[PDB]
């Protein structure tokens, strides 16, 4: 599924994470912008083998298992096919732990260069939350 804007944004407020570890709203649309353009079916393969799946483009070496990135762990405890449904709840659950682990945002490299530092409030605006 392709979210649109303030769609994406109502689903998030709804999963609670609006200000989830102190990061509000704006931040997440604007991640899930520049990580997947909306769309939950979004992969990327990385040169070490691994491969980002869905909105949050969550990562196989460390959070989900896809059975192809050996010496990898599973903390979501989910198949990475999960992170591409229509429903993001799975997606929402594992990025609360993966923001919770130490680094915040940082973790998402598009919210750190495209994101972090910018008005993300645009990002909401207009939106009837
Ligand atoms: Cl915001
Ligand atoms: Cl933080
Ligand atoms: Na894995």
């Amino acid at each position: 599924k392709v979210f649109g804007r303030c769609e994406l944004a109502a689903a998030m407020k709804r999963h609670g994470l609006d200000n989830y570890r102190g990061y509000s709203l704006g931040n997440w649309v604007c991640a899930a912008k520049f990580e997947s353009n909306f769309n939950t079916q979004a992969t990327n393969r990385n040169t070490d083998g691994s491969t980002d799946y869905g909105i949050l483009q969550i990562n196989s070496r460390w959070w989900c298992n896809d059975g192809r990135t050996p010496g990898s762990r599973n903390l979501c405890n989910i198949p990475c096919s999960a992170l591409l449904s229509s429903d993001i709840t799975a997606s929402v659950n594992c990025a609360k732990k993966i923001v919770s682990d130490g680094n915040g945002m940082n973790a998402w490299v598009a919210w750190r260069n495209r994101c972090k530092g910018t008005d993300v409030q645009a990002w909401i605006r207009g939106c009837r939350l």
